[PDB]
């Protein structure tokens, strides 16, 4: 659990940690696609392909404060989940917060 997540987060790259049949995680799926991402700044992580998912979701308890999917990392900051997202998209300010980190092409 603490491996697994742990070697996907990374400085410069966004990963949503999701379950299947979950409406917000498609909705972030939505919303992150669309935007010029360079490969292999993106990631999709579903934690049910993964025996330990609960003891995940446990982990990401103690790292972000909450243990609910979807769980997005712009680098190594956890910005929440759906609703922070979209308020950052609403502000105008999610573009300018991935090209300071260079993510997008």
């Amino acid at each position: 659990a603490q491996a697994f997540v742990n070697s996907k987060i990374q400085p410069g790259k966004v990963v949503v940690f999701i379950k299947p049949t979950c409406p917000f995680c498609r909705k972030t799926q939505e919303l992150l696609s669309q935007l010029p991402f360079k490969e292999g700044l993106l990631e999709f992580v579903d934690i049910t392909a993964t025996s330990d998912t609960n003891e995940i979701q446990d982990y990401l308890q103690q790292l972000t404060g909450a243990r609910t999917v979807p769980r997005v990392f712009i680098g190594k900051e956890c910005i929440g989940g759906c609703t922070d997202l979209e308020s950052m998209h609403k502000r105008g300010e999610l573009l300018t917060r991935l090209q300071q980190v260079g993510a997008v092409k």
